[PDB]
């Protein structure tokens, strides 16, 4: 039974539930990902930014079943074209807004990877993606307002793949976490 979560630990402890067992109900998990209503003091202790790029900060790490971080991207960060290791992926916007460019796997003949199409996600909007649908990049675009997004990868994954949207060749790329439970992790 799907409640609205009052806070974000209340949305934590309702995941938990929702992951207890082998399998995930995606759109019961978006909508209670896209039910909690953001609140910035809920969650400015994982909010840390690099002026550079974009800062990846470990949440909660689901009994196993899930890795829960946010994202954090000043004006003009983005993401290279990725996958997600055979995962789920649920990006909720905490804060702005970013763009999601959608691609399609590249077949082995090296050529220009065309987009198939974009989106704008807003405040509190949650995306959902996995490899049996395609491939994304996530950028915020703006000038002006840093972005903040929560998101959920199921299994966790630590490794994926950057691709060159020029010949959609591929490279594996291990990811790093900027903090972990608050804490910053050099
Ligand atoms: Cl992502
Ligand atoms: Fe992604």
């Amino acid at each position: 039974e799907l409640l609205k979560p009052r806070t974000l630990a209340d949305l934590i402890r309702i995941l938990h539930e929702l992951f207890a067992g082998d399998e995930v109900n995606v759109e019961e998990v978006q909508a209670v990902l896209e039910a909690y209503e953001s609140n910035p003091a809920e969650w400015a202790l994982y909010a840390k930014f690099d002026q550079y790029r974009y800062t990846r900060n470990l949440v909660d790490q689901g009994n196993g079943k899930f890795n829960l971080m946010i994202l954090c991207w000043g004006e003009g960060h983005g993401s290279s074209i990725h996958d997600h290791t055979d995962s789920h992926c649920f990006l909720k916007l905490l804060q702005g807004n970013l763009k999601e460019t959608l691609f399609d796997w590249p077949d082995k003949k090296s050529n220009e990877m065309i987009k198939k199409s974009e989106r704008t996600l807003r405040e509190n909007q949650c995306a959902y993606i996995n490899d049996s649908i395609g491939l994304h990049r996530v950028e915020n675009v703006s000038h002006t307002e840093p972005a903040v997004s929560l998101h959920l990868f199921s299994p966790p994954f630590d490794t994926c793949h950057a691709f060159d949207q020029r010949t959609g060749h591929k490279n594996k790329v291990t990811m790093t976490f900027h903090s972990k439970f608050g804490i910053r992790t050099p």
